[PDB]
């Protein structure tokens, strides 16, 4: 259709309001005292939250051009959430404070390039003095309190995660269940986990997780792509009876398959979810199998001569449980016996004995930490359904922020982590003046996020990042009780990785409109 | 229906209009230090390019008249494109600045037809003189450099492309497919490309390469024209199971059978692609069946009575995958055995003997050179499935680029080689003084590219224009560092023959538009 | 519906914007140095041409007079068009010319009958005056000659139609195939050509040429009219097999009948084209079988109680190839036996003998000739498809002007014939002043060609013309080397039956448009 | 009083279509066939003229940018009057012939001083010129 085209100015003055409207709404989210934004409903009560994520998919602007603006930088959030899941309003706040200031020196003559070179140049360095200043959270003590902070000072859910990281290990799978009734329970079942996510969203049959969840499923393992539905015909149909959901895991599901797989698990119709083959090339084939031998299943490969239509519920793996993410598949308790299990892992320990090159090695001792490992299930306590229901939240955040933790260590939180780092960087300089502008544009976002939680407190931004710049380390302003101290000793603390991704993500997407010079959209029309 | 009817100026500043809009919005991609162009879609994030070819596909401008301009010269990019696979933003700033110039003389008073003489003349001799100034790539060493260069310094693709020329040779026919995991593989399979392209587009499975992929498909050879789908329902059917893609080499697949093929094919079900037969006549029919003999298929012609109906998969050919162009069929691995191939080559090997007639040896000697000559496969490395398909496009690159340094050799980049063959021009002269200023638009035109570079750096085009015109041989303009240099020496190269096709496909669209005194078009309602 | 209806003035403004818009549009396009025109697609690039009959085809304005205007001047392209084949351009300027300065002189006051008919005087002698000064194309030089100019100066085409016109005779029918490859091929084959064209468009397989191609076709040779599919269906399903397509030679095929061949043929199911039989009456049957005794056909006429339904394949007739246009039907190289054919000869040629009469001697003679006469093939050189098709193009073109100047010869180009011709009536003189205006208004007119060419080079029409009606005889202006000289020493020629056909349609649709009083069409709703 | 501005290309095609106005109201009456120009007046019959200086004094236009074009060439008319009191009609289309060349030239792209330049140089050899011509009296 006929389009309407922008340059420079214009399309920036556009770009801007966008990105303004998306962060002014999101930002009064952000931290202890975050403000409520209310989203109407077309039935009933309109939804009243506090959380960024939601505010950030209900906006759309009515102006094409300032549309794309606010969807460009709602990538920031989306990425920031895929990557650490947390901090996307942070990230968001970021973002417009360094796209900001980057439009005006733009606006003001000086050169895009440049202020984009500057503007990464700050972050790069900015990573790595926050790797600096980052605590380490490796004992299970320190597990322990982060998850115990992480849940609300919830000293159980801090206990329950360290005892589970210390069953399959910090690196190791955990999952949370709901609870037999009072009382919480740790045990370690057959299982694995890969980084395969679901081959579309509607699977996603929990959308509090975004994720797909199914029970006592049967797992297919086709060694090969499949395109025509044809082929599954007789198996969804011997899935149909025995009233039991089914697990695609094949080397990948193309539109025709695929696209009849989301309508008729669209109505009900047979409950079936597909996700691509962990790896690629040969070790596919051979991580095809240890899923096989974990679910007691058996491999259709095309390779042997067999057909998916001359397979019967026998051939199906099997989980008592499995659920996957945008981009992970865990299988949770699988029916394989220990005998071919453990056999299997015998076999590949030799593997790993025969290595004759370290990829090969590690490649090696990765299947087998997955196929011996297993999968730690937490299920938590109760006393009442609604109670249990609540735990059972709590314990899924307290372990999703310890286990970025775990991974990347925490700074302080309040925003003084990013303040700190910027005043470390006073003295950073590019190769011209406008690379020291974007710069400049840079360290001054990062007082963003510290001046917003103030703000949205109700206090005065300047004057409490003026104190806390005049301090250091740790010192920083609690905004839940409007009182300065020690941020670690207050317990308010940011998983390092949270506050990496939200200013990467931020940076990366303001360099890319800093550097927009036209703008194609369709007419208004 | 009603149309609207513009004459001279009116029509001319449409036009113009149309151009510049494109224009602008294509050209500040241009170069290193390009700018990014946002690109509205009906869902999600906006797309953000640099790619000049992705920007041109997205103008449409809503006068009627204006968007003639502009789609007139989006031709000079598609064609620039289909010949030399490069340089349409560099083809599209050419355009702009002859029209320009020329419509502006042509307002003047001077005559049109003398403009666009004196204008294929600069351009014809430019074109003799860049190949004069252009640097062979023969040797193994060039082509390994020029492959370097192109894959990003990766001195691995540019071995890998040498060693792939050096199997099959540099005017053999050479494919990138994913690889195996870690570790690059290079070897010859048997194969064939001939010059015949999709017989419509939608067959494209992979608009990336705007090619149509087929893998492990039945290859059916009929040697006639098919106009009735009847004839297909029984072998369309066969085909349908087994679930295999079907490629068509008929002698040609016309309205009804091929409108059928598109629709189906475009509701998943059945994948099919259909191809004319090549060459004609009669050296057409023993073509057909060196393609038979490769894919292990049979000819189904009328000749001997055969109907399509009475053709069973044990009459198909069969090939591991084949790939298709817009006029392009190549088949990767054909099924044929060795014995029936050899077989073929030896007796096309004694017709070359009993050849009365220059051209029918050199038309077998093409046969056997393409049925013994085989397709070299390069499968790239790995170490995870992200890089493997980064480096894979890479090689695909590197490959087409350096394809084209083999053809016609290399030039320097960053606009200087069409700013050393303008100087060298200076003294042409036409059959008179409108010839004469068709010229100059011309040469003036041929500086446009450099500046641009220029303009996007955020330097001055006229003080760098003005410094390397100053200077002579490689010497020119580093956009990436912002200094001055030895083009050739700091690896700035342009294949000669992308130079050459964006030089002459922009004068050929600017020469019509300037001798343009009329355009109909709907009347808009 | 409701109409709009305007009178005199009213309508004579609103025609003549209309023939200017058309006119104008379609004049810049004449000669050598004629400007392009861009007529827009709904898809892809638009359309540059410098040919009058597409540019007429895409006019078609919004206002309802105005457009009736132009729809009635561009009937006299086509029949122009279609009379000789070239000259539409010329006709359309002539026509503008007459049409422009008719309508000045009725509004004037001038009697619009005798304004016509002082027109029609002009031509009637101008058209005399053309014979007279037309120089034959008799011997094979010539007609080389002409043939090599019309080949655009490609002598090879000009052999060729020389000697396949001195095989078959100037009268002869010539055709022109694809060849088999390299070097051209003459071969006299059993053919004829009578008179009828398709009973439709659609049947219009190769619109290039707007004509009907049917390869190894059977001929259904069927002495009555068909209105009922039913009769038919016996014989179409018969030629379903074979795959052969049908060509239906009958008396004549009416809508029920005929519909459904346009529909079927439509759907690719069985390809069959159907013209009227030739003559009419008695000499009608007897035609009828000179085509079956030439294609080893059998009549099916109800006179001797035969269906259409008790008709197989064998009684059907067949040849290599057949051509129809709008108005001709060409069966090349029948399957008739020499011994059948040539003894029909003897039979019709005794019958010239008893022939008591000139007329019955006269169609008997024309029945011989046909059926004796032959068809001569010329098959174009080749060395790659492409060049092929493109020679092949030219020989069309070439033969196509050289079988009209046979029949009437040739005069000087440029325009100059007609400016010669009107200066020889410079005392023309009509039965009143009216009529002498109408005169005038004719032998002005014929300048309008000269003029317009050398207003599409760029030079003065007035000064020009001037110069070339100072001279006399062939002198005239050069436009592609914008030089004076004799036309014909510079090959510049031009059919006499062109430029006969031109002024006589031009002033044929003029003079109507000069005696219309009133208008009727639909309200603008 | 505010003034309205204009500049290049906007201000050039203002003054060539007074100069148009005026020049070709003008050059009709030029010549032994020279055409008649009615002029109104405010009482009586209006004035009827093959006269260019009567005609030029009647231009004035509506457009303040067009008017002063057709006043500035309208000086050229004027002057030409008070130094040799006749060809004040042969002075207007001379210089409506090279006011509407030369600005073509401008829009072209062309140095307006070069090309006032050039026309300076022509004048000056067509006047030494002009005086070999001349046949005493
Ligand atoms: N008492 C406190 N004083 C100051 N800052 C606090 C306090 N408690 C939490 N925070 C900070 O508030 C920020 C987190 O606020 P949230 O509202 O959860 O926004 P976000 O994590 O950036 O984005 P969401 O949660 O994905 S929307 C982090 O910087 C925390 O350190
Ligand atoms: N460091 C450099 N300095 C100067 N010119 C460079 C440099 N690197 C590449 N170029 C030139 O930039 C041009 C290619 O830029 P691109 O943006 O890829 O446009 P294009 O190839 O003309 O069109 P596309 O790519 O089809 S859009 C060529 O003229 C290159 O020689
Ligand atoms: N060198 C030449 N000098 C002058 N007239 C020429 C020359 N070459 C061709 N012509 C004339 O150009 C005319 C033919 O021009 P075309 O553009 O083909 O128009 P047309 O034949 O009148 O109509 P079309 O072709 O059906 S659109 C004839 O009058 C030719 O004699
Ligand atoms: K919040
Ligand atoms: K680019
Ligand atoms: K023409
Ligand atoms: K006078
Ligand atoms: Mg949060
Ligand atoms: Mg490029
Ligand atoms: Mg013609
Ligand atoms: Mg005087």
């Amino acid at each position: 259709a006929a389009k309407d085209v922008k340059f420079g100015n214009d399309a920036g003055v556009k770009m801007l309001r966008g990105v303004n409207v998306l962060a002014d709404a999101v930002k009064v989210t952000l931290g202890p005292k975050g403000r409520n934004v209310v989203l109407d409903k077309s039935f009933g009560a309109p939804t009243i939250t506090k959380d960024g994520v939601s505010v950030a998919r209900e906006i759309e602007l009515e102006d094409k051009f300032e549309n794309m603006g606010a969807q460009m930088v709602k990538e920031v959030a989306s990425k920031a959430n895929d990557a650490a899941g947390d901090g996307t309003t942070t990230a968001t706040v970021l973002a417009q404070a360094i796209i900001t200031e980057g439009l005006k020196a733009v606006a003001a003559g000086m050169n895009p390039m440049d202020l984009k070179r500057g503007i990464d140049k700050a972050v790069t360095v900015a990573v790595e003095e926050l790797k600096a200043l980052s605590v380490p959270c490796s004992d299970s003590k320190a597990i322990a309190q982060v998850g115990t902070i992480s849940a609300n000072s919830d000293e159980t859910v801090g206990k329950l995660i360290a005892e589970a990281m210390d069953k399959v290990g910090k690196e190791g799978v955990i999952t949370v269940e709901d609870g037999t009734g009072l009382q919480d329970e740790l045990d370690v079942v057959e299982g694995m986990q890969f980084d395969r996510g679901y081959l579309s969203p509607y699977f996603i049959n929990k959308p509090e997780t975004g994720a797909v969840e199914l029970e006592s499923p049967f797992i297919l393992l086709a060694d090969k792509k499949i395109s025509n539905i044809r082929e599954m015909l007789p198996v969804l149909e011997a899935v149909a009876k025995a009233g039991k959901p089914l697990l695609i895991i094949a080397e990948d599901v193309e539109g025709e398959a695929l696209a009849t797989l989301v309508v008729n698990t669209m109505r009900g119709i047979v409950k079936v979810a597909a996700v691509k083959a962990p790896g690629f090339g040969d070790r596919r084939k051979a991580m095809l199998q240890d899923i096989a031998t974990l679910t007691g299943g058996t491999v259709i490969s095309e390779e042997i001569g067999m057909e998916l239509e001359k397979a019967t519920l026998e051939d199906l793996g099997q989980a008592k449980r499995v659920v996957i993410n945008k981009d992970t598949t865990t299988i949770i308790d699988g029916v394989g016996e220990e005998a071919a299990i453990q056999g299997r892992v015998a076999q590949i320990r030799q593997q790993i004995e025969e290595a004759t090159s370290d990829y090969d090695r590690e490649k090696l001792q990765e299947r087998v930490a997955k196929l011996a490992g297993g999968v730690a299930v937490i299920k938590v306590g109760a006393a009442t359904e609604v109670e249990m229901k609540e735990k059972k939240a709590r314990v899924e955040d307290a372990l999703h922020a310890t286990r970025a933790a775990v991974e990347e260590g925490v700074v302080a939180g309040g925003g003084v982590a990013l303040i700190r780092v910027a005043s470390k960087l006073a003295d950073l300089r590019g190769q011209n003046a406008d690379q020291n502008v974007g710069i400049k544009v840079a360290l001054r976002a990062m007082e963003a996020p510290l001046r917003q939680i103030v703000l949205n407190c109700g206090e005065e931004p300047s004057v409490v990042a003026n104190t806390v710049k005049g301090g250091d380390g740790n010192y920083g302003y609690n905004a839940a009780t409007e009182e300065y101290g020690n941020m670690i000793d207050m317990g308010i603390l940011d998983p390092t990785k949270v506050t990496r991704s939200a200013l990467q993500y931020a940076a990366s997407v303001a360099g890319l409109m800093i550097t927009t010079e036209c703008m194609v959209t369709d007419l208004p029309k």
